[PDB]
């Protein structure tokens, strides 16, 4: 039970308006054959074009919703829609393109998937709400065979060229015309009552239906992401490193210790209510403060209602001391809070678009995060950048230029001039901070927070 068997049954009901008379009894084997593909009994790493739901989830970075609308059938033109927003009209002779024959349409398909996926995945997974034309049109831009490697590198082959009879990964596909060994999954195989728009609209208001194929491709993938990452949560599934994952997470841990440590020095809160991940550790283990923990798993549907986290009768007096919501998404934060809230709008290779305004943040694990809402922070202010250090001014051990900054809160800066050690740490902390901000995180703090109260901790 690692791969999807070709002898598995395929429910064909959703395919009988474009394919009238299609048999009720159908396996993937007969379906791939009907699509115009010969599998030849190949034990070379590609057992089925279609994949399991578990395999689709392990490869979410590769998802591209795909839908074809019969615009007028190898007589009528076909509008090919993709969840990237692209609409290509192929003739059999929001980005809507005019009718062009398959030989040029296929070149555009390879460019679009290559530029979209080269930094995300080693493959493409076509997410469908299959009715007929998308499966039958796959023979016009897809070639299948044994698993292969790139002609220019050691990555897996995702594209083929008829002009040169060579294979390439997403990075080296310039000029390639065919999609090689793609994967696909039909959402309509998961047991849905009603059409695509009806099932999608139950959970999302962001994606409308402007009746173009790309609208259905977007709603398809959005619904597939809700089923796999909103209503079903699997935090065990590990995901390959494709970017700045380790630096972003190290930066987040440094910023948390910094922001919280300074807050406890500046306003000397007797108690700290730490609301969030049930596996949390005290980020400032030397602080005098009464550290109280409360468990709240990363919500993936709607942000927590502050009235349910705190009320119905815990320390109970959350109003006493300070509240820390580190990556804990609530609808309206209290005034006495330190908050790290991820911005689902951020454009990055880690953050994939999600359902109902949310985003799927993929960094080691997959976390669907609810839509950003500036109203959550009405009782708070944006946390300003600062670097605080009580460590001794001692070098031990990178050519220097004197650091001069009003945001370097150290004994040396108070006393007149920043020492080398603290200037190395400042520039390092500023990089880790900038790294965290770029990854999409936001930092918010109680309105009375003032970095001025930190200079007095050097009496
Ligand atoms: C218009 C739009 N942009 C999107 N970008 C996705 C990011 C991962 C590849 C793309 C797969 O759809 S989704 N909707
Ligand atoms: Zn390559
Ligand atoms: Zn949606
Ligand atoms: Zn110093």
């Amino acid at each position: 039970p690692t791969h999807l068997s070709v002898d598995t049954k395929f429910k064909t009901e959703g395919l009988c308006v474009d394919i009238p008379g299609i048999p009720k009894d159908m396996t993937y084997r007969r379906l791939i054959s009907m699509m115009g593909f010969k599998m030849n009994y190949q034990v070379n790493g590609y057992p089925n074009m279609f994949i399991t739901r578990e395999e689709a989830i392990r490869h979410v970075r590769a998802w591209i919703g795909f839908d074809v609308e019969g615009c007028h059938g190898t007589n009528l033109p076909l509008q090919l829609g993709f969840s990237t927003g692209v609409n290509l009209v192929a003739v059999p002779t929001p980005l809507m393109y005019k009718g062009l024959p398959w030989n040029v349409v296929r070149i555009k398909i390879v460019q679009m998937l290559s530029d979209t996926l080269k930094n995300l995945s080693d493959r493409v997974v076509f997410v469908l709400w299959a009715h007929g034309f998308e499966l039958t049109s796959m023979k016009y831009f897809v070639k299948i065979g044994p698993e292969r490697t790139c002609c220019l590198c050691d990555r897996r082959a995702t594209c083929f060229s008829t002009a040169s009879d060579t294979y390439a990964c997403w990075h080296h596909s310039i000029g390639f015309d065919y999609v090689y060994n793609p994967f696909m999954i039909d959402v309509q195989q998961w047991g849905f009552t009603g059409n695509l728009q009806s099932n999608h609209d139950l959970y999302c208001q962001v994606h409308g239906n402007a009746h173009v194929a790309s609208c259905d491709a977007i709603m398809t993938r959005c619904l597939a992401v809700h089923e796999c990452f909103v209503k079903r949560v699997d935090w065990t599934i590990e995901y390959p490193i494709i970017g700045d994952e380790l630096k972003i997470n190290a930066a987040c841990r440094k910023v948390q210790h910094m922001v919280v440590k300074a807050a406890l020095l500046a306003d000397k809160f007797p108690v700290l209510h730490d609301i969030g991940n049930p596996k949390a550790i005290k980020c400032v283990p030397q602080a005098d403060v009464e550290w109280k923990f409360y468990d709240a798993q990363p919500c993936s549907d709607k942000a927590y209602k502050i009235e349910e986290l705190f009320y119905s009768y815990h320390s109970d007096k959350f109003t006493d001391g300070v509240c820390l919501f580190w990556n804990c998404n609530v609808d309206r934060y209290p005034a006495n809070s330190i908050v790290c809230r991820f911005d689902t709008r951020v454009l990055s290779n880690l953050n994939l678009p999600g359902c109902d305004g949310g985003s799927l943040y993929v960094n080691k694990h997959a976390f669907h995060t609810p839509a950003f809402d500036k109203s959550a922070f009405v009782n708070l202010k944006q946390l300003p950048f600062f670097y605080y250090s009580d460590s001794p001014c001692e070098s031990h051990g990178i050519d220097y230029v004197p650091l001069k900054s009003a945001t370097c809160i150290t004994r040396c800066n108070l006393g007149g001039a920043v020492c080398r050690h603290h200037a190395n740490e400042y520039r390092l902390y500023l990089d880790a901070y900038n790294m965290m901000i770029s990854a999409g995180f936001s930092l918010w703090v109680y309105k009375q927070f003032d970095t001025y109260n930190l200079w007095n901790t050097f009496t």
